[PDB]
C-alpha cells in the first residue's frame, strides 16, 4: 500500500514465525523505553499466548511500577527473534546478548547512524518510539493484535516522556492523535502522571534554592553553581541535581548553564547551544551568546 504499510507488515509477519521474542532497549532508560520495550512486549503477550516474549534490561526505579522485567539464560536466545527499541547504538543496548538470536529487529526514532539489525523500521518523523509502536498495533489489528489496558498505558506513558506531555516540538498530528485513542482505554492517566512527576523534597528544596539565587543578565544570562555544601547541604546526587537544568526554562526574559561537582548541562529559549566547543541543538561564563 504505502511503503511503510509493506515495511511494518514485514515486522508483523516475522513477529509471528519466531516463537521466542526478547525484546531490549537502552541503557539509563526513560518512560519511552518503558513505552515502546514494554507496550510491545504486552501487546504480543496479549496477541500470542503460546509464544514466549521477553523484556530483559536493567530497571530504573522510579520506573518500575510501569512494568517489571525478565531475567534470560543465554540458551533461551538460540533461534530467538530480538527486537531493540529507542536504542540509536549498539554500545549503548541494555543487556548485550542482542545479536545472538536468529534474527534482529531495530526499531527507533533517532538518526539511523548505526544501522544495525536484520529487519530495521527507523522514522525520526515519530515523537518517541511508544507512537511507532501503537502505529505498528494499528497495521497489526488487521492482524490479530490486541491492545490490552496495560499496554495503552505503557504507550501512553512512553509518548508523554518523550514530549514533556506535547510540550516539545517532537509533538506531531499523530502523536496527538494516537494520544487520544489511548486515554479511551480505563487506566488513570491522573494516577499516571502522579507517578511520573513526583518529586522527592529534598530535590524540590534544591530547586528551590536554586530558584530563589539564580541570576539574570540585562541580556537574559543566567547561571547556577551548585557547590561543594550545597548537594550535601540538601543530600542530593550529582543525577538528582544536573537533571533540574530544565526548570528555569519560563522565566521571563531568560534566554543559562548549570555548574555541578562529580558536569556540564546547557539550555537556550533562542541562540544555539550546539556552540559552546569543549570536547542537540568559569571561562564558558562567553555565554552572556544571548548578546547576539
Ligand atoms: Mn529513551
Ligand atoms: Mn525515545
Amino acid at each position: 500500500f504505502q511503503s511503510m504499510a509493506s515495511m511494518k507488515t514485514e515486522l508483523i509477519r516475522t513477529i509471528s514465525l519466531y516463537d521466542t521474542i526478547i525484546l531490549h532497549r537502552h541503557v539509563r532508560p526513560d518512560p519511552d523505553a518503558y513505552g515502546s520495550q514494554c507496550g510491545l512486549t504486552e501487546i504480543l503477550r496479549e496477541t500470542y499466548p503460546e509464544k514466549n516474549i521477553f523484556a530483559v534490561g536493567t530497571p530504573e526505579p522510579s520506573l518500575s511500577f510501569l512494568y517489571s522485567l525478565d531475567e534470560v539464560d543465554n540458551e533461551t536466545y538460540e533461534g530467538a527473534l530480538v527486537i531493540v527499541c529507542d536504542t540509536a547504538n549498539q554500545e549503548r543496548i541494555d543487556d548485550q546478548r542482542y545479536p545472538s538470536g536468529a534474527k534482529l529487529m531495530k526499531i527507533d526514532a533517532h538518526p539511523n547512524e548505526d544501522p544495525y539489525g536484520d529487519l530495521l523500521w527507523v522514522d525520526t518523523s515519530a515523537s518517541s518510539v511508544s507512537e511507532m509502536i501503537y502505529e505498528l498495533y494499528l497495521e497489526g489489528k488487521e492482524h490479530g493484535w490486541k491492545l490490552n489496558t496495560k499496554a495503552a498505558e505503557l504507550i501512553y506513558a512512553g509518548i508523554v516522556g518523550d514530549t514533556g506531555r506535547f510540550l516539545f516540538p517532537n509533538t506531531t498530528e499523530k502523536t496527538l492523535k494516537y494520544a487520544g485513542e489511548l486515554i479511551q482505554y480505563p487506566f488513570s492517566s491522573s494516577e499516571l502522571f502522579n507517578q511520573l512527576y513526583e518529586t522527592k523534597l529534598n530535590v524540590v528544596k534544591l530547586n528551590g534554592f536554586i530558584f530563589q539565587n539564580v541570576s539574570l543578565s540585562e541580556n537574559g544570562a543566567a547561571s547556577v553553581f551548585i557547590k561543594k555544601d550545597t548537594l550535601e547541604k540538601f543530600g542530593t546526587t550529582a543525577s538528582e541535581a544536573s537533571q533540574l537544568v530544565g526548570t528555569l526554562g519560563n522565566i521571563s526574559g531568560i534566554r543559562w548553564v548549570f555548574f555541578v561537582e562529580e558536569r556540564v548541562r546547557f539550555r537556550s529559549k533562542g541562540p544555539v547551544i550546539n556552540g559552546l566547543k569543549y570536547n542537540h541543538p568559569d571561562r564558558i561564563l562567553d555565554l552572556e551568546l544571548c548578546k547576539e
